[PDB]
């Protein structure tokens, strides 16, 4: 219940949405009582690699504004040696909170949300970005439309959406994002994530890598949706469907 100034404009704090490590997200109001969301980043103890992660994200978020309206709007930012203030658009709820709350999920709504996600992820891919950590939390609902809020660039954690090739990478391509998007859609379809059954985290990782671990796809009145899920959840990235291929899929094109 204080106020902040961003590029000579005063914003009164309505409420705090999020709290990260060195960051805070607020629902704020301008002089004309218009709502915005302000991301505040305290830089006081951030390292060179951390500052560069924050600078890269702001540059990408600022460039990608113009390429899609499925990417969160960034009106303005203030960047000093001490802080970051990002003036952005306000959404009603994130997809994770929305999915946890929603008992039933309408096929028309699911399909529209899938399309929204494919467009956002496709845009970041066209600019050489692979998010690599997609989960419902990265999507905000803003006037019935899902928007991507994060690019995976800046640095509870859920191993439930991790691609099999990301686990193998110990001794990551656009296909990695296809696996994660497929998990979100599997959740929106069957009410759960593919490897949510495995309560233990150690064995959950073995399951994603195990080719003989059959993922269940119970029959749906939407057979097109069933193929999307079977194509996204292919353990071999080489055999996994691509985003340009998903945009031409009958599930997205045929109503
Ligand atoms: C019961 N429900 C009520 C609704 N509720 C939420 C949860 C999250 C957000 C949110 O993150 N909002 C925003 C987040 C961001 C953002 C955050 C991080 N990086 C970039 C942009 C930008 N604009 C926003 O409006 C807004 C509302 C959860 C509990």
């Amino acid at each position: 219940f204080q106020s902040m100034s961003v590029k000579g404009r005063i914003y009164s704090i309505l409420k705090q949405i999020g709290s990260g490590g060195s960051s805070k997200v607020f629902q704020v109001l301008n002089e004309k009582k218009q709502i915005y969301a302000i991301k505040y980043v305290n830089l006081e103890e951030a390292d060179n690699q951390t500052l560069d992660s924050y600078r890269n994200e702001i540059a990408y978020l600022n460039k990608l504004q113009q390429h899609s309206d499925k990417i969160i709007r960034l009106y303005d930012y203030e960047i000093t040696d001490q802080y970051i203030y990002m003036v952005m658009e306000c959404g009603n709820i994130d997809l994770n909170s929305w999915l946890k709350k929603k008992k039933s999920i309408d096929p028309w709504e699911r399909k529209s949300y899938w399309k929204n996600m494919l467009e956002a992820v496709h845009t970041i891919h066209q600019h050489g970005i692979v998010h690599s950590d997609l989960k419902p939390a990265n999507f905000l609902i803003v006037d019935g439309m899902l928007k991507l809020i994060d690019f995976g660039i800046a640095n509870v954690g859920t191993v439930n959406y991790m691609p099999p090739e990301a686990i193998k990478d110990m001794s990551i391509s656009p296909k990695s994002d296809v696996w994660s998007l497929g998990c979100i859609l599997y959740y929106m379809t069957y009410g759960k994530t593919p490897f949510q059954q495995i309560i233990n985290q150690i064995s959950k990782l073995h399951a994603i890598i195990d080719p003989n671990h059959e993922i269940e796809f119970p029959d749906i009145p939407e057979k097109d949706l069933q193929d999307v899920l079977k194509c996204c959840l292919k353990r071999d990235p080489k055999q996994r469907i691509s985003i340009p291929e998903l945009l031409a899929h009958p599930y997205v094109q045929i109503q």
